[PDB]
Protein backbone atom coordinates (compact mmCIF):
# COMPACT_ATOMS: atom_id res chain seq x y z
CA UNK A 1 0.00 0.00 0.00
CA UNK A 2 1.08 3.32 -0.78
CA UNK A 3 2.03 5.86 2.00
CA UNK A 4 -0.43 7.32 3.12
CA UNK A 5 -0.23 11.31 3.46
CA UNK A 6 -3.45 12.14 5.13
CA UNK A 7 -4.73 14.92 6.98
CA UNK A 8 -8.37 14.80 8.78
CA UNK A 9 -10.80 17.24 8.04
CA UNK A 10 -14.26 17.88 9.29
CA UNK A 11 -14.38 17.15 13.06
CA UNK A 12 -16.03 20.29 13.91
CA UNK A 13 -19.13 19.74 11.32
CA UNK A 14 -22.25 19.47 12.01
CA UNK A 15 -25.35 19.77 10.27
CA UNK A 16 -25.00 23.06 7.12
CA UNK A 17 -21.31 23.18 7.76
CA UNK A 18 -20.45 21.04 4.44
CA UNK A 19 -22.23 23.24 1.93
CA UNK A 20 -21.29 26.35 3.15
CA UNK A 21 -17.54 28.04 0.98
CA UNK A 22 -15.58 28.07 4.14
CA UNK A 23 -15.56 24.39 3.87
CA UNK A 24 -14.36 23.87 0.48
CA UNK A 25 -11.78 26.97 1.33
CA UNK A 26 -10.29 25.45 4.50
CA UNK A 27 -10.14 22.15 2.41
CA UNK A 28 -8.43 24.12 -0.43
CA UNK A 29 -5.69 25.40 2.37
CA UNK A 30 -5.57 21.98 3.99
CA UNK A 31 -4.01 20.58 0.50
CA UNK A 32 -1.96 23.70 -0.12
CA UNK A 33 -0.09 23.94 3.09
CA UNK A 34 0.57 20.16 4.09
CA UNK A 35 0.74 18.24 0.65
CA UNK A 36 -2.06 16.00 1.85
CA UNK A 37 -2.38 13.87 -0.80
CA UNK A 38 -5.50 11.74 1.93
CA UNK A 39 -8.50 13.32 3.51
CA UNK A 40 -9.99 11.57 6.37
CA UNK A 41 -13.48 12.91 7.30
CA UNK A 42 -14.10 11.90 10.85
CA UNK A 43 -17.47 12.32 11.80
CA UNK A 44 -19.45 10.87 14.96
CA UNK A 45 -22.99 9.96 15.84
CA UNK A 46 -24.17 10.43 19.27
CA UNK A 47 -25.65 7.93 22.30
CA UNK A 48 -27.17 9.22 25.37
CA UNK A 49 -24.07 7.62 27.64
CA UNK A 50 -21.81 5.27 27.31
CA UNK A 51 -24.16 2.48 28.17
CA UNK A 52 -26.84 3.13 25.60
CA UNK A 53 -27.95 1.44 22.80
CA UNK A 54 -29.40 3.79 20.50
CA UNK A 55 -26.67 5.57 18.06
CA UNK A 56 -28.07 8.75 16.28
CA UNK A 57 -26.80 10.10 13.07
CA UNK A 58 -29.65 11.96 12.08
CA UNK A 59 -29.58 15.23 14.29
CA UNK A 60 -28.14 18.16 13.19
CA UNK A 61 -24.93 17.09 15.24
CA UNK A 62 -24.04 15.32 12.04
CA UNK A 63 -23.97 16.54 8.31
CA UNK A 64 -26.91 15.10 6.13
CA UNK A 65 -25.78 12.83 3.45
CA UNK A 66 -26.23 15.29 0.77
CA UNK A 67 -23.39 17.86 2.33
CA UNK A 68 -21.15 14.67 2.70
CA UNK A 69 -21.58 13.56 -0.49
CA UNK A 70 -20.93 17.01 -2.24
CA UNK A 71 -17.71 17.39 0.56
CA UNK A 72 -16.55 14.15 -0.68
CA UNK A 73 -16.67 14.87 -4.27
CA UNK A 74 -15.48 18.37 -3.94
CA UNK A 75 -12.51 16.58 -2.27
CA UNK A 76 -11.87 14.00 -5.10
CA UNK A 77 -11.98 16.96 -7.86
CA UNK A 78 -9.03 18.38 -5.74
CA UNK A 79 -7.11 15.53 -6.51
CA UNK A 80 -6.96 14.63 -2.60
CA UNK A 81 -8.14 10.49 -1.58
CA UNK A 82 -11.10 9.99 0.82
CA UNK A 83 -10.89 7.92 3.60
CA UNK A 84 -14.37 7.59 5.73
CA UNK A 85 -14.54 7.25 9.82
CA UNK A 86 -17.61 7.38 11.31
CA UNK A 87 -17.47 7.09 15.09
CA UNK A 88 -19.56 7.99 17.94
CA UNK A 89 -19.68 10.08 20.81
CA UNK A 90 -21.61 10.39 24.23
CA UNK A 91 -24.08 13.15 24.67
CA UNK A 92 -22.78 13.01 28.34
CA UNK A 93 -19.23 13.48 27.82
CA UNK A 94 -17.96 9.82 28.11
CA UNK A 95 -14.82 9.17 25.85
CA UNK A 96 -16.25 6.14 23.44
CA UNK A 97 -13.71 4.17 24.66
CA UNK A 98 -15.24 3.28 27.97
CA UNK A 99 -18.61 2.24 25.83
CA UNK A 100 -19.54 -0.98 27.50
CA UNK A 101 -21.90 -3.64 28.74
CA UNK A 102 -22.08 -6.83 30.54
CA UNK A 103 -20.71 -9.82 29.23
CA UNK A 104 -24.38 -11.74 30.09
CA UNK A 105 -27.43 -10.33 28.95
CA UNK A 106 -29.60 -9.83 31.91
CA UNK A 107 -33.28 -9.11 31.73
CA UNK A 108 -33.90 -5.25 31.08
CA UNK A 109 -30.29 -4.35 31.08
CA UNK A 110 -28.96 -2.97 27.98
CA UNK A 111 -27.10 -5.69 25.59
CA UNK A 112 -24.15 -5.33 23.40
CA UNK A 113 -26.17 -7.26 20.50
CA UNK A 114 -29.06 -4.10 20.98
CA UNK A 115 -25.97 -1.46 20.87
CA UNK A 116 -23.83 -3.62 17.90
CA UNK A 117 -27.71 -3.54 16.19
CA UNK A 118 -27.33 -0.15 16.27
CA UNK A 119 -24.12 0.65 15.56
CA UNK A 120 -24.09 -1.98 12.85
CA UNK A 121 -26.77 -0.13 11.07
CA UNK A 122 -25.22 3.23 11.62
CA UNK A 123 -21.96 2.09 9.81
CA UNK A 124 -24.09 0.29 6.57
CA UNK A 125 -25.47 3.78 6.19
CA UNK A 126 -22.27 5.53 5.88
CA UNK A 127 -20.58 2.27 4.13
CA UNK A 128 -23.17 2.84 1.47
CA UNK A 129 -22.11 6.57 1.39
CA UNK A 130 -18.47 5.11 0.97
CA UNK A 131 -19.62 2.89 -1.99
CA UNK A 132 -21.56 5.41 -4.05
CA UNK A 133 -18.46 7.99 -3.50
CA UNK A 134 -15.44 5.79 -4.40
CA UNK A 135 -13.84 6.02 -1.11
CA UNK A 136 -10.35 4.58 -0.69
CA UNK A 137 -10.67 3.08 3.05
CA UNK A 138 -13.55 2.75 5.63
CA UNK A 139 -13.17 3.63 9.41
CA UNK A 140 -15.74 1.02 11.17
CA UNK A 141 -14.80 2.21 14.42
CA UNK A 142 -12.99 4.32 16.56
CA UNK A 143 -10.72 3.88 20.28
CA UNK A 144 -13.51 1.37 20.88
CA UNK A 145 -11.24 -0.03 23.71
CA UNK A 146 -13.71 -2.13 25.87
CA UNK A 147 -15.58 -3.03 23.31
CA UNK A 148 -12.99 -4.24 21.11
CA UNK A 149 -12.95 -7.88 22.93
CA UNK A 150 -16.35 -8.20 21.38
CA UNK A 151 -14.79 -9.96 18.21
CA UNK A 152 -17.75 -11.81 16.77
CA UNK A 153 -19.76 -8.97 17.07
CA UNK A 154 -16.49 -7.02 14.91
CA UNK A 155 -16.70 -9.62 12.88
CA UNK A 156 -20.36 -9.42 12.04
CA UNK A 157 -20.06 -5.93 11.63
CA UNK A 158 -16.94 -6.11 9.04
CA UNK A 159 -18.73 -8.68 7.37
CA UNK A 160 -22.08 -6.24 7.00
CA UNK A 161 -19.91 -3.34 6.27
CA UNK A 162 -18.43 -5.56 3.34
CA UNK A 163 -21.69 -6.23 1.54
CA UNK A 164 -22.31 -2.37 1.02
CA UNK A 165 -18.73 -1.60 0.53
CA UNK A 166 -15.95 -3.19 -1.74
CA UNK A 167 -12.78 -0.77 -0.94
CA UNK A 168 -10.40 -0.94 2.59
CA UNK A 169 -11.72 -1.80 5.05
CA UNK A 170 -9.34 -1.08 8.86
CA UNK A 171 -10.37 -0.19 12.32
CA UNK A 172 -8.70 2.46 14.60
CA UNK A 173 -7.58 1.51 18.33
CA UNK A 174 -6.44 3.48 20.46
CA UNK A 175 -2.81 4.34 22.14
CA UNK A 176 -1.02 1.15 23.41
CA UNK A 177 -4.15 -0.97 22.61
CA UNK A 178 -3.17 -2.34 18.76
CA UNK A 179 -2.86 -6.18 20.13
CA UNK A 180 -6.08 -5.68 21.80
CA UNK A 181 -7.44 -6.39 18.62
CA UNK A 182 -8.05 -10.13 17.68
CA UNK A 183 -10.32 -9.62 14.49
CA UNK A 184 -6.96 -8.10 12.35
CA UNK A 185 -7.59 -10.94 10.13
CA UNK A 186 -10.92 -9.79 8.76
CA UNK A 187 -9.87 -5.96 7.94
CA UNK A 188 -7.59 -4.64 5.01
CA UNK A 189 -5.40 -2.47 6.73
CA UNK A 190 -4.55 -2.14 10.98
CA UNK A 191 -4.32 1.43 12.06
CA UNK A 192 -4.27 2.83 15.62
CA UNK A 193 -4.17 6.36 17.21
CA UNK A 194 -0.37 6.92 17.46
CA UNK A 195 -0.46 9.46 20.19
CA UNK A 196 3.01 8.59 21.81
CA UNK A 197 4.84 10.58 23.72
CA UNK A 198 8.44 12.68 22.31
CA UNK A 199 10.34 10.66 24.00
CA UNK A 200 9.07 6.80 24.11
CA UNK A 201 8.92 6.26 19.97
CA UNK A 202 11.62 3.50 20.08
CA UNK A 203 9.98 1.22 23.01
CA UNK A 204 6.24 1.95 20.87
CA UNK A 205 7.25 1.65 17.61
CA UNK A 206 9.40 -1.94 18.15
CA UNK A 207 5.97 -3.20 19.94
CA UNK A 208 4.04 -2.21 17.26
CA UNK A 209 6.12 -3.88 14.50
CA UNK A 210 5.96 -7.11 16.44
CA UNK A 211 1.71 -6.62 16.53
CA UNK A 212 1.94 -6.28 13.03
CA UNK A 213 3.75 -9.07 11.48
CA UNK A 214 1.85 -11.56 13.24
CA UNK A 215 -0.67 -10.25 10.15
CA UNK A 216 -1.01 -9.93 6.46
CA UNK A 217 -1.35 -6.36 6.35
CA UNK A 218 -0.21 -3.17 5.99
CA UNK A 219 -0.24 -0.52 8.72
CA UNK A 220 -1.06 3.48 9.32
CA UNK A 221 -1.56 5.96 11.85
CA UNK A 222 -4.83 6.93 11.22
CA UNK A 223 -4.79 9.16 13.53
CA UNK A 224 -1.97 11.06 14.95
CA UNK A 225 -0.51 14.60 16.13
CA UNK A 226 -0.72 16.84 19.04
CA UNK A 227 -2.01 20.67 20.28
CA UNK A 228 0.28 23.45 19.94
CA UNK A 229 0.38 23.65 24.00
CA UNK A 230 3.22 22.87 26.94
CA UNK A 231 3.16 19.55 27.99
CA UNK A 232 1.45 18.52 25.32
CA UNK A 233 4.56 16.16 23.40
CA UNK A 234 4.57 14.09 26.28
CA UNK A 235 0.90 13.69 26.09
CA UNK A 236 -0.40 14.57 22.92
CA UNK A 237 -3.67 12.59 23.15
CA UNK A 238 -5.27 15.18 26.05
CA UNK A 239 -7.00 17.54 24.50
CA UNK A 240 -8.04 19.46 27.91
CA UNK A 241 -4.51 19.24 28.66
CA UNK A 242 -4.23 22.27 30.76
CA UNK A 243 -1.28 24.65 29.26
CA UNK A 244 0.32 27.67 28.08
CA UNK A 245 0.19 28.70 24.40
CA UNK A 246 3.58 26.80 22.80
CA UNK A 247 3.86 26.40 18.84
CA UNK A 248 7.47 25.18 19.44
CA UNK A 249 6.88 21.97 21.38
CA UNK A 250 3.72 21.02 18.11
CA UNK A 251 7.07 21.32 15.66
CA UNK A 252 9.17 19.80 17.91
CA UNK A 253 6.86 16.83 18.11
CA UNK A 254 6.33 16.63 14.68
CA UNK A 255 9.73 16.89 13.79
CA UNK A 256 10.45 13.76 15.89
CA UNK A 257 7.84 11.72 15.01
CA UNK A 258 8.31 12.00 11.40
CA UNK A 259 12.23 11.39 12.14
CA UNK A 260 11.32 7.95 13.87
CA UNK A 261 8.72 6.75 11.60
CA UNK A 262 10.70 7.10 8.46
CA UNK A 263 13.39 4.47 9.41
CA UNK A 264 10.02 2.11 10.06
CA UNK A 265 8.87 0.58 6.82
CA UNK A 266 5.54 -0.97 8.07
CA UNK A 267 4.45 2.22 9.11
CA UNK A 268 2.43 3.24 6.34
CA UNK A 269 1.53 6.75 6.85
CA UNK A 270 -0.81 9.28 8.69
CA UNK A 271 -4.36 11.05 9.16
CA UNK A 272 -3.09 13.87 11.42
CA UNK A 273 -5.36 15.10 13.68
CA UNK A 274 -7.38 17.71 12.20
CA UNK A 275 -7.74 20.39 10.15
CA UNK A 276 -11.03 22.41 11.13
CA UNK A 277 -13.86 22.82 8.63
CA UNK A 278 -14.29 26.21 10.15
CA UNK A 279 -10.34 26.81 10.30
CA UNK A 280 -9.02 30.04 12.23
CA UNK A 281 -8.11 33.42 10.89
CA UNK A 282 -4.27 32.61 10.61
CA UNK A 283 -3.40 35.90 12.37
CA UNK A 284 -4.72 34.03 15.02
CA UNK A 285 -2.69 31.07 15.17
CA UNK A 286 0.40 32.42 17.38
CA UNK A 287 -2.58 32.34 19.82
CA UNK A 288 -4.23 29.08 18.89
CA UNK A 289 -3.16 26.36 21.64
CA UNK A 290 -5.14 23.72 19.68
CA UNK A 291 -4.07 20.71 17.14
CA UNK A 292 -4.38 22.90 14.60
CA UNK A 293 -1.35 23.53 12.45
CA UNK A 294 -2.26 25.69 9.80
CA UNK A 295 -0.33 29.26 10.20
CA UNK A 296 1.47 27.64 13.08
CA UNK A 297 5.68 26.21 12.49
CA UNK A 298 4.35 22.60 12.33
CA UNK A 299 2.67 23.38 9.07
CA UNK A 300 5.81 23.41 7.57
CA UNK A 301 7.11 20.47 8.89
CA UNK A 302 4.82 18.29 7.57
CA UNK A 303 4.62 19.87 3.93
CA UNK A 304 8.03 19.29 4.20
CA UNK A 305 7.97 15.95 4.96
CA UNK A 306 5.41 14.64 3.08
CA UNK A 307 6.67 16.45 -0.01
CA UNK A 308 10.05 14.50 0.78
CA UNK A 309 7.95 11.10 0.40
O1 LIG B 1 -22.44 22.18 24.69
C1 LIG B 1 -22.01 23.02 24.53
C2 LIG B 1 -21.00 23.80 23.60
O2 LIG B 1 -20.07 22.66 23.47
C3 LIG B 1 -19.76 22.26 22.05
O3 LIG B 1 -19.13 21.05 22.04
C4 LIG B 1 -18.04 20.14 22.48
C5 LIG B 1 -18.32 18.79 23.09
O4 LIG B 1 -19.08 18.94 24.32
C6 LIG B 1 -17.09 17.99 23.40
O5 LIG B 1 -16.39 18.61 24.49
C7 LIG B 1 -16.16 17.93 22.20
O6 LIG B 1 -15.03 17.22 22.49
C8 LIG B 1 -13.87 16.86 21.73
C9 LIG B 1 -12.50 17.45 21.98
O7 LIG B 1 -12.59 18.87 21.79
C10 LIG B 1 -11.42 16.92 21.09
O8 LIG B 1 -11.60 17.40 19.74
C11 LIG B 1 -11.47 15.40 20.98
O9 LIG B 1 -10.59 14.97 20.03
C12 LIG B 1 -10.19 13.59 20.06
C13 LIG B 1 -11.07 12.59 19.37
O10 LIG B 1 -12.28 12.37 20.17
C14 LIG B 1 -10.36 11.31 19.15
O11 LIG B 1 -9.92 10.81 20.42
C15 LIG B 1 -9.11 11.55 18.33
O12 LIG B 1 -8.50 10.36 18.05
O13 LIG B 1 -8.19 12.43 19.11
C16 LIG B 1 -8.83 13.73 19.36
C17 LIG B 1 -7.91 14.62 20.15
O14 LIG B 1 -7.61 13.99 21.35
O15 LIG B 1 -12.84 15.00 20.55
C18 LIG B 1 -13.81 15.34 21.58
C19 LIG B 1 -15.11 14.74 21.15
O16 LIG B 1 -14.99 13.34 21.13
O17 LIG B 1 -15.77 19.31 21.77
C20 LIG B 1 -16.92 20.15 21.42
C21 LIG B 1 -16.43 21.56 21.20
O18 LIG B 1 -15.21 21.74 21.89
C22 LIG B 1 -21.00 22.22 21.17
O19 LIG B 1 -21.89 21.18 21.63
C23 LIG B 1 -21.71 23.54 21.13
O20 LIG B 1 -22.77 23.02 20.59
C24 LIG B 1 -22.09 24.05 22.58
O21 LIG B 1 -22.27 25.49 22.39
Amino acid sequence: MEFIKGFTFGWDSQKGYFKTERAKESLRLMQERTASEYVIVALAALQDTAHSTEVDFQGSHMVDDDELIELIDYAKSLGLKVILKPTVNCRNGTWRAHINFFDMDIPGEPTWDEWFESYINYQKHYAKIAEKTNCEMFVVGCEMVQAERREDKWRELIAEVRKDYRGLVTYNTDKYQEDNVKFWDALDVISSSGYYPINDWDRQLDRIEAVVKQYDKPFFFVAAGCPSRSGSALLPNKWDLEGAINLQEQADYYQVMFEKTASRSWVGGFGLWDWQTYLYDEKDATKNDDYGVFGKPAERVIKAYYQSR
